């Protein structure tokens, strides 16, 4: 007759790895990687991306004819563009501190074009005749909707000075504009004045453009360029302008109220009609897990990007003192087994389960509670001069990397064997519990088992289970059995 | 007749979390997170705050006449400016490089104001009506005050032409500037000439400043700017200055010695006369505490911020098996034994052990506290409307390490608060088969932690066995079958 | 009788320290922290660097008369430029963005001289009075090799109007430069125009230069300056100069092929004709090991650069059986016996036991080693005068990334080698447990972790564990009689 202590035992073939031993198979494990995305664009916390589709921010802003006309959405919580957008600028030139105007766009809180200089204005100069080739729209030449291209009326282009006050109590985007001529004769064709100027002053501003005239190569079939410039007006400020040739009037402004800054993203995915904390360009993370493989460029509260594959942490005991595991045991994680012809079977301790369920699952939740979130967009916005402070970003995006790759691998590893070892202690503290209170009815063969010299009942089965077995009771049946 | 292995009990109300365990008092433990500052702006190692007062950096060099600050600090470890000061540049305009400017002049070992151009040159040009009511002093209009405002003599601007050679050993930091002027006649009433210019060349510098003359918009009154602009003469170079007009000339500078660096604090919070290692904008932190939770923006030699409120590691052991539960009763050490007979009873301490463990332990807190490398930083933002993207780099830094620090401290206490309880649990266990291997055939064991003596207990064989001399030849037939 | 179980003691003084105690003596140790270095600079992944020796990347693109004229290095894997590079640009001035264009120029697949614009080109202008005293060969006025300093011909200087268009299929680096003057008369004298521009214009560039006509102080003994910039001329795109004066012409220009960035390194050491993955300023390092300390500044996949002097783990058994005992004797293994019969005595080792550990411990050192093959390329410092508070942002980070790798690493090695030493204990009692399992009734616990054999062994009758079964009712009646 005999007794054994025990561990459960199932089909799983889910392996993890220790500190001092690799390829584990365990009865019960928990990743703590999210490899999963939905495959869309989502909006960010309720509020819905600004989806600039093939046209880019200047195109938008500036009004390319091939770009959409009316700004639907008045808030957003990023701008979605692709890699490379094919509207932009498409009379060739350039806009200032376009990058900087980008992460100011990223994300606003109001959005709202207004007519600030209407084309009733400029009585002596032509607005008609403004319209390039380069800007298309429905096979004629046109030009951008929201800046004016005034031209010569009558051989003759009077020096202009117009002031816009602010009075509308929010912020205004406002955007203008020089054109570079090509030649001598092409200005005074134009502009009759040869020698021109650009003079922008508000309270902040104190510009001074001068056309460039010289030759340069085709972009869009012009040699001519434009290059667009921006300022904000405050509340209740003014915009002063003054030329005498090369001005691209500005007509419509934008209200900008801003609460928050985001990045651009540029993504191919499609809008999704869903919601998310954490968005990436290949698609919306749902997850409460600490580490992640997905994407790099990320928006929002979101996992922290690692390099690992999988992440796997053992909550479970060794599936195959004791020589090997028993299947056979289903109702618990650690059990006894008994032997007497009143009953046979397995039976398991449901106190000493239970507090080690809660010890793995507290050492699992506190793994993934303890990682705290800061909302972040991890978009990249630098020139092709601007690539030094280009290698910092990555520098840094790269040491978190190898960071947190190194801390969450080996975290793993050695709460692996912390979690094994934690098992092991604790069948052993039970078989030393049946051995004291088992003192001499019982031999040990050295495989987890006893010898009774006593015929245990199901009841002492029970009452030993319990603790309660009487050693008194059968001491004298021990001596008889002995020798 | 039995002999108990017990541990310490106190009245502790400290609670501890481990990875697998939370909400567990125990008798001692230690905060390793610093809290508490002393709500003053202290010195740094022994150098003084320049404490600047509603007045910006640009203001106190180029001498607004709103600030009592002339030559009052020469030498300073850290600045301190106002979120919004109120005085800076009276006159409207802007100064180049601003916030280089404030880098450079975060940490300077040595600045002397030293006149340089005097009034006595500029002969030919009038130095007396260069005020506006922008700039007001004491009710009436006045002006910068380490730079004159050079306007026409006898209706005729001379061009200037003016070299300074530096005889000092010591860099200079030199300013200057130009008026841009509103409208055609204010150009020819300040300055005769129509068109002017400002050249400025040293060994570095290749300056054409030309004024814009331009409607704009009215700051302190005046529609007009001055802009101006700095270099740092090196020690026997030269600086030349040519000028038709709109000239915002020097008369002072600055001589400046760097050798290290330290941002501008923005605070509110005054000068205590006290000396720090580490200044946080709020107060000052004195603490070998590894972490801290009070302040980003910190100057010194400083701990790491976390989020954490309560990062509190644990030194001892459990409070109310071998110990069903702990004895409150033993004052004299953690690990100890108990003695039941008619001769004697209490509860006995250990010291081969129990000090083993307050070693132990406490040397884990110092590896913990102690293995920390501080390095002297400046965390301070110093970017412009027009840097937001170099901005959010640096957020994104100072973001992605905070993350760091916080969740490897907590789990570093999850982790090491788990091993600290199991050491105690070994160590019990330990002392437990000590005193089986000694007493063997003549006790017997209960199971509850208690032996159980047969035998009488003795208070002489307690000592006996607390060193092992025990012989249990000595009582071996005594009590061999004592229960039938 | 006698038989005892140990553990393994040698002459090592290697010393090692764990969360809960210091300079403990072990019998084996790793030390996981490289401090050697090849002291040379090596080919970085097959590729050789560019030693530029004491031309700067400006003096060797522009052509300083004092440089190799040209080499044969098409490819290079970074630059390696003196900490004060001597001949830099002879003709004092600048060259803008040169901080971009040497990270542009840090690593290059392709860089080939080409002849875009001949002297034959320049018909009504002179191409060999273009000489200075600041740029000298042989004491002899020259000038910068691969740009032309155009001067007036027949007291007249015509406007210049020249495209260049390239066939190439690469993309090509042009450089050009404008001349300041020092007075109105050297103007006339070089130029006969007084009033000059330069226009360059691609299908991205837009450029008006024009001359800033000051007095300066003396650089290279000229008080002129010379200003440079360049432009990447994409395959099949033109560049169209016009100027009237004051134009360094371009002549030749470079024919460049990027994949990829890699910092110039400031450094004095010679070439080693050796490769490496980690190249540092000091020398080159082969090694496996996560952590190093041999400079910050490394270009390749490089270990993580610590504070740290010394990392050493725990791979053995503390040094001086079960209890208080260290045996010199075995050498044989790390976990043994020791026997005490009529037959002899001596040591043996149990082979099942001593690997479990050896394999446990070896992947303990791997994983620790392994794990962090994260390894990426990396890079130096690039940041000009009035670009500190950018320099400060880099430093801030590899700081708080030193911060953030000596702590961890430490800790790590501190916890890890309180856990070894406390698996090395595991073991030694589950061996003894073992014995003590077999051998009940037949033998006596003595209390340091030997047993004692009341019954008569034999050699043979130890076996070690070789049976593991030694029968138990064999000699139970002899150990019967053996009491008392
Ligand atoms: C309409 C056209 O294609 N014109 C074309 C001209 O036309 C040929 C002519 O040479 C030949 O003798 O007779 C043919 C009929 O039998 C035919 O009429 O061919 C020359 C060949 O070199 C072209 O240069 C010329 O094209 C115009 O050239 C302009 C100067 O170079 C300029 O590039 C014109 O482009 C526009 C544009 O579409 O952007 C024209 C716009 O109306 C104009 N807008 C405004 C507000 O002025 C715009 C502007 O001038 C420049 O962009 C400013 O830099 O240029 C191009 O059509
Ligand atoms: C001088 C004056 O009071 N001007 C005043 C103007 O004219 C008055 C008039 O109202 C009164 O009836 O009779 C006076 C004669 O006794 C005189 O004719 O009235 C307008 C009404 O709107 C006032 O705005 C105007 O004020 C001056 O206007 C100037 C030009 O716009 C200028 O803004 C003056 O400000 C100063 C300044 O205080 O900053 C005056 C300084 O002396 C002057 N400093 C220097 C070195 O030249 C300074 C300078 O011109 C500009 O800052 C350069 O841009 O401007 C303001 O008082
Ligand atoms: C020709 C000469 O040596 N000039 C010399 C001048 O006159 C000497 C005199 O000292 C000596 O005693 O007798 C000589 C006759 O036998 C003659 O009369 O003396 C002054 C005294 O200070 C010298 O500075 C002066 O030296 C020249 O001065 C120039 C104007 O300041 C200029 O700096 C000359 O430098 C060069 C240069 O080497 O860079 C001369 C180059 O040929 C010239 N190159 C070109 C393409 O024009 C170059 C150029 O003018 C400037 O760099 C443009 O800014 O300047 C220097 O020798
Ligand atoms: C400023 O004056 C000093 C002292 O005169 C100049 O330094 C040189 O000093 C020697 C001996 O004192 C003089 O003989 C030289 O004339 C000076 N060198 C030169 C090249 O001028 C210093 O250079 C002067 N600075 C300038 C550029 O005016
Ligand atoms: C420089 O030359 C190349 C090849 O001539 C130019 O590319 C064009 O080649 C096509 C071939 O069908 C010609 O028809 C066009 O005339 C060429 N020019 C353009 C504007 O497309 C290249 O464009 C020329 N570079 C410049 C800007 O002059
Ligand atoms: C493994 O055992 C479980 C019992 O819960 C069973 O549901 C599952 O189907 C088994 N898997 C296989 C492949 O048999
Ligand atoms: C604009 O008008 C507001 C009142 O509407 C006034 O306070 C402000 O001075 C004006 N701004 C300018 C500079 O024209
Ligand atoms: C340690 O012992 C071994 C074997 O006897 C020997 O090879 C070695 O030289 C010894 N090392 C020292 C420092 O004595």
């Amino acid at each position: 007759d005999q007794i054994c202590i025990g561990y459960h035992a199932n089909n799983s073939t889910e392996q993890v790895d220790t500190i001092m031993e690799k390829n584990v198979t365990v009865t019960h494990a928990q990743d703590i990687l999210e490899k999963t995305h939905n495959g869309k664009l989502c909006d960010l916390n309720g509020v819905k991306p600004l989806i600039l589709k093939d046209c880019s921010v200047a195109g938008w802003l500036l009004g390319n004819p091939m770009c959409d006309e009316f700004i639907r959405v008045p808030e957003w919580s990023y701008i979605v563009e692709r890699a490379n957008p094919a509207n932009d600028l498409c009379y060739p030139g350039s806009l200032n501190d376009y990058e900087e105007l980008k992460h100011l766009l990223s994300r606003i809180n109001h959005f709202e074009k207004i007519l600030i200089i209407p084309k009733s204005s400029w009585p002596n100069h032509e607005t008609s005749l403004g319209v390039s080739a380069a800007c298309p729209y429905q096979g004629a030449p046109s030009f951008f909707r929201n800046v004016v291209w005034l031209i010569k009326k009558n051989d003759a282009y009077p020096t202009i000075k117009i002031s816009y006050n602010n009075t509308n109590r929010e912020d205004l985007l406002i955007l203008w504009g020089i054109h570079h001529s090509n030649n001598a004769e092409e200005q005074t064709n134009l502009y009759k004045n040869p020698t021109t100027y650009i003079s922008v002053g508000t309270s902040t501003l104190n510009q001074r453009l001068v056309p460039k005239i010289a030759t340069r190569s085709q972009v869009n079939g012009q040699r001519g360029r434009m290059d667009f410039f921006w300022t904000i007006l405050k509340p209740d400020d003014a915009i002063h302008f003054e030329s005498n040739g090369n001005f691209i009037a500005p007509e419509y402004a934008y209200k900008i109220v801003k609460k928050g800054d985001s990045t651009i993203m540029k993504s191919g995915v499609e809008y999704g009609h869903c919601n998310t904390k954490c968005q990436t360009p290949v698609g919306a993370i749902n997850s409460s897990m600490p580490f992640h493989n997905i994407h790099p460029l990320t928006i929002g509260e979101c996992p922290k990007y690692v390099k690992s594959n999988k992440l796997v942490l053992a909550t479970g005991l060794r599936n195959s003192f004791i020589e090997g595991g028993w299947q056979g045991m289903v109702d618990g994680w650690y059990g006894y087994h008994h032997s007497n012809e009143q009953g046979s079977g397995y039976a398991a301790d449901k106190e000493s389960t239970q507090k080690a369920i809660d010890g793995v699952t507290n050492k699992v939740n506190s793994i993934i509670d303890k990682m705290n979130t800061q909302f972040e967009a991890v978009g990249r916005e630098f020139n092709n001069l601007e690539r030094r402070i280009e290698n910092l970003n990555k520098k840094m995006e790269d040491g978190f990397l190898d960071v947190w790759t190194y801390n969450a691998e080996l975290l793993v590893l050695m709460e692996n064997e912390r979690t094994l070892d934690f098992h092991d202690s604790n069948v052993k503290n039970l078989y030393d519990k049946v051995r004291l209170q088992l003192r001499d009815n019982a031999k040990e063969l050295g495989n987890g088992c006893f010898e009774f010299y006593h015929k245990c009942d199901n009841e002492c089965m029970e009452s030993v289970r319990n603790g309660t077995y009487d050693y008194p009771q059968y001491s004298e049946e021990a001596r008889l059995k002995r020798e």
